[PDB]
Parts: structure tokens; C-alpha cells; sequence
């Protein structure tokens, strides 16, 4: 099917994503609002239910507010069944209505809807071409207090109706029993309790597969991408194999939220981007947008530097969700900042790089500071606001011109106020020009771009005071003045003749799983596609279009391949990199080494004989591992997801700097189990 | 050995050339001197000889001048025998002094000395790390009138002092007598005569085989590289076939001269460029550099856009010769013009992409309009002046740090007057910043680099003015102030762990000869080569080391190939693409094909089975086929390089934009010459 299918569940970059907090959106059904205390219809007091739900969206899909601008996927509140205990905090009364404490992930919601409301919105959502992206927080249940078994619910989990257990007598260990995180450590916020949430326990066999079981049910139910909450806050071992888990099912568009502050630019994260199976939510773009445009503490050279720099360092920077504000900061929109400041910001968001994803209420130009200010009900669906319209002519843009969704951001003109940037995927381009500054015109001179020669209209139709741009010989263009606050918007289509690939997705799954391939040039004719020097051909290619090719992952080797497509004529695309073929099913394995004694700079990692494990090569062994909180140094340990049902080799070793030190003796073997979780205890052999 | 070696002769982007017209330089045996008419000592009339030669060069290769100048090749005047004639134009006399009035292509011109000199020019050469390029002039011979035989020496050429003919009754059809070329068209520019120079013709089996012996010749005495002179004057077909004799024997470096101007890009020139198998001076590059730096007819955008542009247009950017001034323009230095803009703009050239070529005499700020005013003799040999210095700072530099030689160019900070590049290949970086204002200082704030964090020194010591640039976290460096004139050249260099190509010589042979692949990152051991899906290895990888292999060319099918590096470990590099697989020796067949009557803009073009014909590929087929001067039209003709020695099946084809009307009938056969030329006369078949 094409690329822009609803159907394409694997790839999101030609996409443009409303954020719904379901709560504050739309009341469809008041038969199903929560009372007494729970309840507050005026929204006025901000942590308790206003009664918004799914026929709510349902509606505004339907009447056309949410199609009339262009949006084509709902990042909706996670579906599944809350706590219905209003908790008083320090005299402030706090209901579930973020959908964020669970008790029972196998049902809905019930403020929200039944599961033939969760089903129709599914299907009236898939009618109207729109993708429905649940959020999903594995971390954790509910508010708990072990020593109180009576405040709240006691962090209680259900699977479908039945008591699995809460957090005062958890016999079954269920949960984390560490304490709360002081979030000084990454292990620290791993496995100890986020504020008073009640941590669950991964490594509890019981809760591995009855959270794997759960997230199977909902891709049953037909969902097509999934947000997973606090991804800095689990296991990454344990991901990877939940990951493997969805890709090896049924794949479609996870990403991730780690939390990034303002001029943070972390390791982990960008390693957890790139290694997981699960894209991220592009914090980077989002802290350095509000920086340059909506603070000014940073200019467009800082504006060109993130861009420059990210394209490098997410290994797949198409699958990263951009935005400019969400439901953890301040709404961009202050109460004395331009309206053209927001309306820029989303300009540049919408032709950018990656998955663009919009917070409900921006095009109603919404104000407040933190939660829960930044969630109150959206206050007007008004469809003619300038916010409205800029989305409405640019979110097609990105099913319409592959460049925007696939191609590469090349800067053609800059000042500290002034960027102009191009998108080109192929043959196809955009070029965006912006001025910041809303006192001062910008005289550009020298501007070249890759535009045919022509005399192009501004996408925006002068709304945000764009221009005509007049393209001579070679892609010079004819100097302007950009008008203060101006924003364009010049593109230019055609087909492409060379297979471009675009996006891949999944990044990570065992053979047998169908990817799909997305970009341009591909002909209609089966050509052939290469993992490495591996080809399919023939009836493993399960479907091929331009667009779009579906391909059955080949019995290579486990390890990380590039792909690349050959058209019917043998032309050759550019390279994919980083797939990464899985031995096979996955299952987390928890390592505990004892007496490993270490020098200051000195930490313990283990590999093994399995790419997951990192083939033997310790530049690519699995760790530093951990030895703070579920054990204490010289007992190191981590979370490693691992081939399910196999026996694999495995030593552990020291590092420090270029020094590696092995375990001496013979190499461990271990054989996992097929599903669940395993840990393997042992002792330093020196 | 490795690439930065005096032995390297494929690849250049580690030299530095200094070209040299030997008349004009040193007068190192005066014995050797012409006498009386054609010769003038104090070299008042540049038209002249002056006495300078190839013992002259010695001398400066052994005193210290072209040593400590950093110079490592040097590009000389063509070593051929020339007409001995005093020519009168216009009662002005006129020599052979420059070296393109060629007599005979196999004995030496007496006045730069014997073969014996040209031996001990060679060797003095090579013992001082100094590469040797000569010039060829194969288009003509020299000035001939056939209706005056007494003019000149009617061009007549001698095989090694056998007379094989002259212009005036040219009985066995050694040369072009069409008239002279206006320049209209390409066409026109090849087989019309340049100027007054008997024009060679290369379809004559006799003049194709000489020429090829010729340079044989001089490839066997030992020189490394070739600038192949008026490359746009003669047939791309015969010299392709030129180019591959030169490869399959002995590969040593060549590009041509194909004149361009200011603002002028050709198609067919990077056409040229990238499928001749010879690459280019890069005029588009020098025309830029003297708007921008000389002229002030540009400005930093404009460099920036040449440079970003040549980049995708160059197939193989790193072996484009930059300079800035030549012998068939004005020099650089204006007479009482500003010295820094000489240095600036050689600083530039200096740490750009491509092999930079120094026109000699600009360390000593030579002025003079065109020729022959800007090939006056050397007047000094100072090695103090701040030009000399430069060259001797950076030239180096190309040496040491591989993305000088190698690495990727993009603009970090730019304005009007200011442009900061950096050059990036694996971790090595350099940063430029020039500031072409002479009055006002620039205050650089926001700049971001690649740079590791810490203060740097000026390479060029602050004798452009430059300063010490200290960098922070994130490659952010601090604010400062470039001053007026300011050239600023910063760098870290750190060794490649993974395998990175940076050039490959030759580009374009047939199974069987050895190519050298330069970068960093390869290893001490033995790896992979491939040659599209055909992995090389063992015997075949001819020698290997980090920063350079050389292997021979596979066994696989005449077609285009990406050659990819594998380090020992399995670590793959980038892809180097487009290199040519010859199906074997070529000869240049003339084909001519009458009564191919076409519509508006349908064009007759040639295709056959072979990769040299496109493979029967429409959108690949040779083509426009010429109709104005040899064959009129509907007779249409064109000289295409063929494999030697086999029966080739191969058709004609018509195309109007898209529409292919190809010949009926079956398709054609002819068995190629093994050597020499032939010409296949057919009629369209409907
Ligand atoms: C449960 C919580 O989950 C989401 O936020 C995550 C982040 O994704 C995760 O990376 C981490 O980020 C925090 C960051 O480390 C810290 O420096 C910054 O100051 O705050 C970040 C956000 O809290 O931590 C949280 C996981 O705890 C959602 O985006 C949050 O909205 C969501 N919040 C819940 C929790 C509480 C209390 O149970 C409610 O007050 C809140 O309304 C609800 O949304
Ligand atoms: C004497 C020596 O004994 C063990 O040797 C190591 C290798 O040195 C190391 O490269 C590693 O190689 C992997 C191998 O490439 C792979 O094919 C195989 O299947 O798996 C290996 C890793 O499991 O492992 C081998 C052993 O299998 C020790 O591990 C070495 O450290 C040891 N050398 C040092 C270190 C210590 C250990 O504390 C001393 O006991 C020993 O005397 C000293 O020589
Ligand atoms: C033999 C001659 O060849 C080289 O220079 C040539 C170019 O190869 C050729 O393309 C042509 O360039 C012109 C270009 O094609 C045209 O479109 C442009 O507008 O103008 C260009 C010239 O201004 O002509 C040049 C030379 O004009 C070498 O680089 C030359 O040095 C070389 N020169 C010889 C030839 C003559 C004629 O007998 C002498 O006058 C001259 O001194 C001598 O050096
Ligand atoms: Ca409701
Ligand atoms: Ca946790
Ligand atoms: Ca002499
Ligand atoms: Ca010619």
C-alpha cells in the first residue's frame, strides 16, 4: 500500500500527531462522567475529572475539526482502568484524570469509555485516514503507601477483574520496595519509586508477560503507534525486550518519553534513541525551539547547530516526534508573547524534520504554566484562528511532498534572526524562510537553492507574511526583503527515478517479521532488497509499489545490517543503516556477579556470544552494570534483554579507559527460559 | 606506502602543485640558450625566450626555494619538441617558448634541456618529495597556413625526428581542415582548428596510436601526473579512449583545462568531470574565489554556494585542481592592490577541498595583465615575504591533517564578509574563519564546531591576524572578534579507529589493474574490498596499511561500481561510487549514420550491449550524436570509445524528451579494431 496509508502503522514521518488529553478535550458522553468529588464539569478546578471522553473525540473528528486541519494521527490519555480514589494532597483533592495510575491494564477506562467506545474511535479515526497512538506507562500502577494500606488503592493491579496484589504485603513481590528516587542516578530512578507511585517489579515473571500480554491486547484492538511513559525510568534491558515484543507481533510506532532540560545533551538518551527499538520524544528540537523562539536565549546559529548536530546523532532522526510544548512544561503561548511567536514555532515544527506532534488547544493559542495549567479544557473550537490555518495548510505537506517528510535539512541563509532552510528528498524540495525578529525586515541576498526555475507561491498564502519566491537560472533566487515576523513556505514535486528510502520501520525484529520501506523511486515492478549482501527477492518481498515495499526480514546471523533496494532495472538506493536483526525472541535476564572488585573509573560489563550481547567484543559489551540499589558493590547487576530458550555464552570483564580485564576460566554458559524473566548469580573468576 | 607519499601518483589532495612555466623561472644552463631572433636574456619581451630550464628547477629544488616553500609537485611547461620558428604576427615575434607548438611528441624541447636533464629533473624531484606534472598539448601541433607551406613549420609533425606530415597537402589525413572554430558550439570547438594550430585529428589511425605512444613514453620516464591541455577541444570518445591507455598501463593523476568563466556553469563540463576518467581544474571554484576575494563582484554567500554546490556536482570533488590565478588570465595581485587579499585568497585555496595549484611568483606578489604580461620571469627568491610564509604554514597541512585533504566542507558561520568552514574527515577537523573586510572588525558570536573543548592557536602564528580560538562545551566557542583581513586557521587531529575513504585513482579501468584507495582508519591487516556486491580480497589487495591499499580491479561485468572498505575487525566505510569497469581495452570507433531526418528537439543517439554503450539503457545511450561540420545532417556522426577487439550489437535510437523511436530492423554488429580507429557508416532503419 503507499506510504501515506493509515494503514502504515510503522511509520509516522508523514504524519502530523494531536496530543489529546482526553479529559480536557470533548464530553461526549455525560452518562459516563465520574461524581461527588471525583467530578468537576466547570474545569475549573484542574485536578479532578471535567468529564471528556472518547465519543468526545469521536465527534470532533466527525463534524471535521480535527480533519479540517490536516491532522492524521491522536496521541490519546492511556486508555486503560484508573483508580477511582480522589487522593488529598496537602489539603488538594486528585483524581486519575490523566489516565496515568492504573490498576487494571486489560480494561477501559470507564470515564473515558467502554471497549466498544475504545473500538469505535479506533473505526471512525481509521475511516477518516487518522492514526490512534495510546499512551502506556509500564512503570507503574498508582498512589501506595505500604505502610498505610488504605490510602488510595493501595497501588492494586488487576488483570481483567482478577487481584494480582498491592503494594502493603506484597508477598509475590510485585513491586519495587526500595523507597522514592531522589533522581540523583539513572539506576537510582530506575529502581526506586517516582515520587509515590507504586513501582512495578519487571524482573516478576508475573509482571513481565501480563504487560506483555496487555500491550498485545491493545495492538489486537487495532492501535497504531504507542507513547511509552518514563522510558528513564525502566529497565532498558527490560524495553528491549518489550520492544521485540510489539516489533515481533505486530510493529508499529513506538516512541518513548525522556525528559531533557534545557541546554542537557545526554549520552544515554541518544543511545537509548538509537539502540532500544523505540524512537524518542525529541526534547533537543523541542528545548532549543523555545530557546531561539519563544525566550531568545539562544539565536538561529544555535537554531542551525541543533539541527546539524541531531541529524548525526539520532541514528534515525525521521522517527523522532518533534514539538514545542507538551503536558511536562509551560504552554509556548505566554500571556504578554506574540501570537506570531506560536505560529512560527509550529511553521517550523510542521516542515521539520521527524514526527511533528501538536498539543491540543495551541491553534486556540492556550496559555498556562505547569501541570495542571498547561491541561486546562481546550476553551473554543473555533477552525478560523491563524494557529488553525497554518497547520491546516501545512500538515499535508507532509503526505503530499516527500521531502518534507524524508529529506535532509540543508541551511541556505542565515543571520541571528533569519534562517532559511531546505528539505530535498530526491527531486522533491521545500524551502522555509523565517524572520524571528518582529521589528526588523530582513534584506536576503545570495539565496540558491535546488527549486527548478520558477515563480513560487508561498504554501501559507501570505497568512504569516510569507512571499512569492522568483527562482532564475541554477536555483538563484531573486532578492527580497522577509518582512518582520515573516514565515514561507516554497515546494516543488516530481517522481523520482533512483529507489530513495526515506524510513524503515521497525529498526529491530527477528527474521520472518515484515518491514517496511518507505521513500520514493521503487518502481512498480518487484526489484530486490539487501540486508548487507543478503538479497530477497521473490515471494519474501510480501508486497512492492513505489512508495512502499513490504519485505519478510531474512535467516541472516543476528546484528546490525544496512539495508538498501534495487528497483526492476537493478539502480541501487542510498543505505539504511543500523537495522538490527534479532537472534530471535527475546526475554530479559538479570545478571548478579559478586566480588567484582573495581579501581575508581573501573566498572563491570559482560558480553557474550550473541549480537545481543555484543558478539564477544568489549567496545560493545552490555553494561556499566549497576551496584547501588537491588544490590551493593562488589555485587554489580543489570537488565539485559537476551534470545529466548537458548544457551549463550558469556564472561564478564573490568574497564577502565582502553584497559579491559577478563574473568579468567572457562566461559559461562547459560540457557534462558522462552518466556519470562531469569537471574543468573554468580561470583568474580579471576 | 602511504598516501601523503612523494609515490602516490593516483591521488593528489595531499600536494600542493606549483606551477611553473620553465622559460620564465630559472636559467640554469645558459649553454642550452636559443640564440639571436628567438631569444631575449633580459626577458623584456615576454614573447621571447628568456633561458629558463629544467636546470634552473633543479637548482631551486636543491638551494631550498620550492623545499621550503612546502611545495610537493610542481606542473611544467610541456617538456615536447617544439616548432624553433621566430613567428612574426604583426611585426611582433613570437616563440615557442610556453611549450604548446609542438613538433614532436617524443624528443625533448633542446632549450629546457635533454632526456638527460628530464631524467635528472625526475629524480632531483622525487628525492626531495616533489611530484612531477607535465603538460600535453594533444589537440594540435602548431601554427600552419596549407595555403603559405613556408608559414611556420606548417605544422609539421615528426614521430622521433621522422617526418610523418605537414598541413599543406595532407594526403594521408592527418589533421582537420575545416577552418578555424568560432566557438559556437562544442562541436564546432573540436574539429574546426583553435585559433591557427593545425588541429590534430584523432580518427586518423596513425595520429591515435602516436599519441597514445607518446605519453607512454613519458609515463615510463617516470612522471606523476598529466594536464591534459584544451580538453574541450577534442573529441570526449577518443579521449576517454585516451584516458583508459593511460590507466591500463601506468595511472598516474591527470586533469584537463576546460575554460570557463565567470558565473558560467556548464553541464557538459561536470560531465565531463565526472565520466572521462580525467578530472578538471576547477574553474567554477577559481572564477568564485576572484569574485570573492579579487573583484568584490560576490560575497560570502556566493563562495558558500559554489562550495556547497561543487560538492554535489563534482562526482569526486577531492580531485578538482583549485587555483586562484593562471597563466590564461590576469594574476591574482593587483599592482598596488592589496597583499592580504593574494594571501587571504591563497590561505582559502590552501585548506579547501580539491589539490591547490600556486601559479609561481605569487609568494613574490607578480602583477600583470593577460599573456603574455602574466608569465614575466620570477624576480626574486625571497623566502621571506608573508605570501611565501603562508604557503610554507599551511601547505603542510594537507600532509598532516586528512580533513584538509580529504574531509567534507561546511559552513559553520557566515555574513556578507565573513565565512568560518570547517573541514571534517572521521574526527580530524580544521575551522578557517576569514574575514575579507580590510577596515572593520567581526564580532563572531554562536559559532559551533567539531572542535574538541580548549584554546587553540592559530596555525599561521596571527600573521594574517588571526587569534586563539577557545571552545567550550558542545564545540560552542567563545565570543570574539576576527579582525580586519583576519584568516584564522584551527585544527585537532586524532587517529581513525573505523575505515573512512577519502580518494581513489584511478577512477575508471578495466579487470586486472591496480587502484589506490586513500583515508584513515584501514589498518595494518588485510580486509575486503568491494567492487559492488564482490568482495576482494588476499593476493588480490595488492598492498594494505591505514591510510592507504591498493588493489586490483575484479573480474566483474563493464558497469559503474561503489567500492566500500572492510577493516580486518569487519568495520565497513563510507561508499566511494561511481568507478568505472571498462569491459576491456578501448579504441574509439567513429560512427556515422545517414538519413536520421529528426522532428523539434528529437535528437539521434547510440546504444548497444556493452556497459560503454549504455547497455541498451535509452536514458543511458550515447548521445546527441554531432551533425554540423564532419557529417551534415541528417548524416549524423559522433567518436565514442569502444571495447577493443569484439563483435559489439548495438542500434540507434531517436528521442524526443521522453519518446524513444528506436531503429526497426535487427540490431547491428561490428567486430572492433584491437588498436587504431574505424568507422561504422549505416543508414536509419525504420
Ligand atoms: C507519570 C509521569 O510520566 C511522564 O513524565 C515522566 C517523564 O517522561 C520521565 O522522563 C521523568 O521526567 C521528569 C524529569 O526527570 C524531571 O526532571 C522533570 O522535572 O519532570 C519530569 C516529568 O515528571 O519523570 C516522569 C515520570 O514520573 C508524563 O509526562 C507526566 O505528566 C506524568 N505525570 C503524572 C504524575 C503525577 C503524580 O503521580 C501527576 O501529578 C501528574 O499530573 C501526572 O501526569
Ligand atoms: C589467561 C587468560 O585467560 C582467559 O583468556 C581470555 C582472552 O584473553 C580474551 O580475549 C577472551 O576472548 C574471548 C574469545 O575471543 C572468544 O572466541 C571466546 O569464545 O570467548 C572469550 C571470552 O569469553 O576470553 C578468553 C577466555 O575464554 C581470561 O579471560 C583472560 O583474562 C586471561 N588473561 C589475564 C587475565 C586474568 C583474569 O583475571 C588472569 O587470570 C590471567 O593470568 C591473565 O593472563
Ligand atoms: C594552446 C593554448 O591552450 C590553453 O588555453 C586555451 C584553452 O584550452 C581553450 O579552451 C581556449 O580558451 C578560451 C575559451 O575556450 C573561451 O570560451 C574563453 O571565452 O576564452 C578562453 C581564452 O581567453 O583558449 C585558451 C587560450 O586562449 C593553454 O592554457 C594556453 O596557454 C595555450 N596557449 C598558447 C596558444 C597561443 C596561440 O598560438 C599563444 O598565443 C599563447 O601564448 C600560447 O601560450
Ligand atoms: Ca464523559
Ligand atoms: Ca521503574
Ligand atoms: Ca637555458
Ligand atoms: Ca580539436
Amino acid at each position: 500500500a503507499p506510504d501515506t496509508s493509515v494503514s502504515n502503522k510503522q511509520n509516522f514521518s508523514t504524519d502530523v500527531i494531536y496530543q489529546i488529553f482526553t479529559d480536557r478535550f470533548s464530553d461526549g458522553n455525560p452518562a459516563n462522567n465520574p461524581t461527588g468529588a471525583a467530578f468537576d464539569g466547570s474545569c475549573t478546578n484542574l485536578r479532578l475529572y471535567c468529564g471528556g471522553d472518547w465519543q468526545g473525540i469521536i465527534n470532533k473528528i466527525n463534524d471535521g475539526y480535527l480533519t479540517g486541519m490536516g491532522i492524521t494521527a491522536i496521541w490519546i490519555s492511556q486508555p486503560v482502568e484508573n483508580i477511582y480514589s480522589v487522593i488529598n494532597y496537602s489539603g488538594v483533592n486528585n483524581t486519575a484524570y490523566h489516565g496515568y495510575w492504573a490498576r487494571d491494564f486489560k480494561k477501559t477506562n470507564p470515564a473515558y469509555g467502554t471497549m466498544q467506545d475504545f473500538k469505535n474511535l479506533i473505526d471512525t479515526a481509521h475511516a477518516h485516514n487518522i492514526k490512534v497512538i495510546i499512551d502506556f506507562a509500564p512503570n507503574h500502577t498508582s498512589p501506595a503507601s505500604s505502610d498505610d494500606p488504605s490510602f488510595a488503592e493501595n497501588g492494586r493491579l488487576y488483570d481483567n477483574g482478577n487481584l494480582l496484589g498491592g503494594y502493603t504485603n506484597d508477598t509475590q513481590n510485585l513491586f519495587h520496595h526500595y523507597g522514592g528516587t531522589d533522581f540523583s542516578t539513572i539506576e537510582n530512578g530506575i529502581y526506586k519509586n517516582l515520587y509515590d507511585l507504586a513501582d512495578l517489579n519487571h524482573n516478576n515473571s508475573s509482571v513481565d508477560v501480563y504487560l506483555k500480554d496487555a500491550i498485545k491486547m491493545w495492538l489486537d484492538l487495532g492501535v497504531d503507534g504507542i507513547r511509552v511513559d518514563a522510558v528513564k525510568n525502566m529497565p532498558f534491558g527490560w524495553q528491549k525486550s518489550f520492544m521485540a515484543t510489539i516489533n515481533n507481533y505486530k510493529p508499529v510506532f513506538t516512541f518513548g518519553e525522556w525528559f531533557l532540560g534545557v541546554n542537557e545533551i545526554s549520552p544515554e538518551y541518544h543511545q537509548f534513541a538509537n539502540e532500544s527499538g523505540m524512537s524518542l520524544l525529541d526534547f533537543r528540537f523541542a528545548q532549543k525551539a523555545r530557546q531561539v523562539f519563544r525566550d531568545n536565549t539562544d539565536n538561529m546559529y544555535g537554531l542551525k547547530a541543533m539541527l546539524e548536530g541531531s541529524e548525526v546523532d539520532y541514528a534515525q532522526v525521521n522517527d523522532q516526534v518533534t514539538f514545542i510544548d507538551n503536558h511536562d512544561m509551560e504552554r509556548f503561548h505566554t500571556s504578554n508573547g506574540d501570537r506570531r511567536k506560536l505560529e512560527q514555532a509550529l511553521a517550523f515544527t510542521l516542515t521539520s524534520r521527524g514526527v511533528p506532534a501538536i498539543y491540543y488547544g495551541s491553534e486556540q493559542y492556550m496559555s498556562g504554566g505547569n501541570d495542571p495549567d498547561n491541561r486546562a479544557r481546550l476553551p473554543s473550537f473555533s477552525t478560523t484562528t491563524t494557529a488553525y490555518q497554518v497547520i491546516q495548510k501545512l500538515a499535508p505537506l507532509r503526505k503530499s511532498n516527500p521531502a518534507i517528510a524524508y529529506g535532509s535539512t540543508h541551511e541556505r541563509w542565515i543571520n541571528n534572526d533569519v534562517i532559511i532552510y531546505e528539505r530535498k528528498f530526491g527531486n522533491n524540495v521545500a524551502v522555509v524562510a523565517i524572520n524571528r525578529n518582529m521589528n526588523t525586515p530582513a534584506s536576503i541576498t545570495g539565496l540558491v537553492t535546488s527549486l527548478p526555475r520558477g515563480s513560487y507561491n508561498d504554501v501559507l498564502g501570505g497568512i504569516l507574511n510569507g512571499n512569492t519566491l522568483t527562482v532564475g537560472a541554477g536555483g538563484a533566487a531573486s532578492n527580497f526583503t522577509l518582512a518582520p515576523g515573516g514565515t514561507a513556505v516554497w515546494q516543488y514535486t516530481t517522481d523520482a527515478t533512483t529507489p530513495i528510502i526515506g524510513n524503515v520501520g521497525p529498526m529491530m525484529a527477528k527474521p520472518g517479521v515484515t518491514i517496511t520501506i518507505d521513500g520514493r523511486g521503487f518502481g512498480s515492478g518487484k526489484g530486490t532488497v539487501y540486508f548487507g549482501t543478503t538479497a530477497v527477492t521473490g515471494a519474501d518481498i510480501v508486497a512492492w509499489e513505489d512508495t512502499q515495499i513490504q519485505v519478510k526480514i531474512p535467516a541472516v546471523p543476528g546484528g546490525i545490517y544496512d539495508i538498501r533496494v534495487a528497483n526492476a532495472a537493478g539502480a541501487a538506493s542510498n543505505i539504511y543503516d543500523n537495522f538490527e536483526v534479532l537472534t530471535g525472541d527475546q526475554v530479559t535476564v538479570r545478571f548478579v556477579i559478586n566480588n567484582a572488585t573495581t579501581a575508581l573509573g573501573q566498572n563491570v560489563f559482560l558480553t557474550g556470544n550473541v549480537s545481543e550481547l555484543g558478539n564477544w567484543d568489549p567496545n560493545n559489551a552490555i553494561g556499566p552494570m549497576y551496584n547501588q540499589v537491588v544490590y551493593q558493590y562488589p555485587t554489580w547487576y543489570y537488565d539485559v534483554s537476551v534470545p529466548a530458550g537458548q544457551t549463550i555464552e558469556f564472561k564478564f570483564l573490568k574497564k577502565q579507559g582502553s584497559t579491559v580485564t577478563w574473568e579468567g576460566g572457562a566461559n559461562r554458559t547459560f540457557t534462558t527460559p522462552t518466556s519470562g524473566t531469569a537471574t543468573v548469580n554468580v561470583n568474580w573468576q579471576p
